[PDB]
């Protein structure tokens, strides 16, 4: 009991259409938001009824009489719908949220490999002391969209929600004096420092071009702005202040 | 010619249906394993015969007087099965094994950015030594599932296997000698610097605050414990043991 | 109404079947590549006309007297194509450019975690001095196809275009002078150093056993060989040169 259409030309194809309205023939009306287009749909006999065996479905996702917008939904015997593609080209798989292109509610596995675009930044020549825990650097370079390291002289401008790990040095001068540098919120450590779901932390150095360091990884929120340097005027006189990027850097990663 | 099916009005769609059942029309039979509900076929002269030229079936995957679970199937005319969708609405493209809710058998290639949830974990605060390359730390966070930091104060349990980052540093105390600490599978040191398929290595400091480092980078194996701390006893006394993360941490990337 | 294929049996199936030729049906030609074998098409009313309203379709991408090669497309109302699926199995998802198993024309949300293959790579021992910012290795090893650290003795090739986060550190000797070592392109430092879209920076040291670091973050290309040594031969001098890798290593991650 199949259905064949077959086609034989240069230009013609087998189609099977499937179209709705509202209404009636002599007067029909415009699909609504959430009307079926139409389903092929599967049934299956389990020895006591037809039971849903998956479908694939046309779906309005808008009034046609603004615009003819719809999704596609592909639905198997047991989860039901598993895979959605909205008006926008966006899909979902194990979700109906379709925000990126992309979207998956569960975890992904890949045999081989992701390439992607990654968001980072860096700021890079300290040049002087600002205030506490914030010096200001000679430029900055970011790529994404998490993170911008180019608007602010003193510090990296945290743009989305999220986990980064941040690493900051800087050289020590010729005084042989202790020095460190830490890495700051809008330069409070402790808005860093006291939480109980990061690591930060900072050594201390003293020999003339070694580093100190300090390091933060954990959650970031909008509009956070990272900063760097010596807790101190005093000790800020001891370290190094230049441009070249290994007298000090910071460098941010979005982690996820 | 073109199969249309039209639908008029404000609650009915149009269907094409498609019914399996086993046995005959007098004797209907349950679905089996394997059955094909359905499909709509692609078939293409090539000159000699209608070739297969792509095509999406609904297929059972258990006995329908058990369970009805079915998948869908995507082919096309070069590959044959491209993408599948099991019962359980995961999606695997290149591959018919649906573990995660997405499976890719090769690359993905993304124009974009990428969000998921990144397993790290962290200890802070060494409070006291334990053993060879064993710290005890004031307390631990992680993220994910891969790493466990919380459970044992001693070190981080490895949950699964796979690609770690790991950097471990501790500071100096006063006495002007060479300190260092190691990174170890449990104590044992050797267990990880000897394999020719990983990054393991340490540095030697001796100015108070200053950070002594040990990395390691390579696969590890479900239910390794990580741990970190000084070689030994006598040289513990040379190492800050204190509460405040600045004073050492170990940090743990899961990078694959 | 709708149309419904039943069958019952335990080898055939219900199919909708659409077969496409060139030519009639008595003289048949094979299929030409851009011809449509066929579609499902759903259409809606949107008060003046009936329009499209998403579609999957089968076309072949190849003359069918060469080879059998079709792609599915998957349509939405708005958007158009949305999802792709070419003859070598490759979907595309916002791009018909399927170069990968899975390629995606924006971004990617997951709420889980993803598992892939990470190029990454490591060199190990330095030996001895080749020439300036060059050390010989005593080995490499690496994971993914980014990057080779293993052919070359002298540094790691990098083998796709992308961004790479580099760390180098070497353990100081016994002079008590001031050491450095320094990233570099096949030797040359400034090549990576004077690029406005890197981080590119280094410490001194001098305690015996303390390393010196140098460290990049930004993109490569191919063919590229970054090697990690001291400045000039006199300064090698100072530095340690043996096979064990906490003398000195060199890493390399792909960072996107
Ligand atoms: C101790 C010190 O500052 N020495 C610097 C060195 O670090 C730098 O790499 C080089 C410029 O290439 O100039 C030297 O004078
Ligand atoms: C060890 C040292 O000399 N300096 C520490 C400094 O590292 C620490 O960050 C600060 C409290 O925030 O307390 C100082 O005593
Ligand atoms: C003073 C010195 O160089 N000590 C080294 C130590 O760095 C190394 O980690 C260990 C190997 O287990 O061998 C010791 O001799």
């Amino acid at each position: 009991d199949d259905l064949n259409i077959r086609t034989y030309g240069a230009t013609e194809t087998s189609s099977l259409i499937m179209l709705r309205a509202r209404g009636t023939a002599s007067a029909p009306a415009a699909v609504q938001t959430g009307d079926r287009l139409g389903g092929v749909l599967f049934r299956g006999w389990n020895g006591t009824a037809w039971m849903g065996s998956g479908q694939i479905l046309s779906v309005a996702e808008e009034n046609f009489t603004t615009a003819v917008k719809t999704n596609l939904q592909f639905h198997v015997g047991g989860a039901g719908e598993a895979m959605r593609i909205s008006n926008t080209g966006n899909v979902g798989i194990g979700t109906t949220t379709t925000t990126e292109k992309l979207n998956v509610q569960g975890n992904v596995a890949v045999s081989g490999e992701i390439t992607s675009v990654r968001s980072w930044g860096i700021k890079r020549g300290p040049t002087s002391f600002s205030a506490n825990y914030i010096n200001v650097w000679n430029s900055g370079y970011h790529v994404g969209s998490s993170i911008d390291c180019t608007t602010s002289t003193t510090g990296c401008r945290i743009l989305k929600a999220g986990t980064y790990e941040i690493r900051c040095v800087q050289r020590a001068g010729t005084s042989g004096n202790s020095v460190y540098v830490g890495i700051a919120l809008n330069g409070d450590r402790t808005a860093l420092e006291s939480r109980n779901d990061v690591l930060w932390n900072h050594s201390h150095t003293a020999y003339s071009g070694s580093y100190t360091e300090s390091n933060f990884m954990g959650t970031l929120s909008a509009n956070d702005l990272i900063t760097c340097g010596a807790p101190v005027n005093t000790m800020a006189a001891d370290l190094v202040y230049a441009v070249p990027a290994y007298n000090g850097t910071m460098q941010i990663k979005r982690v996820d």
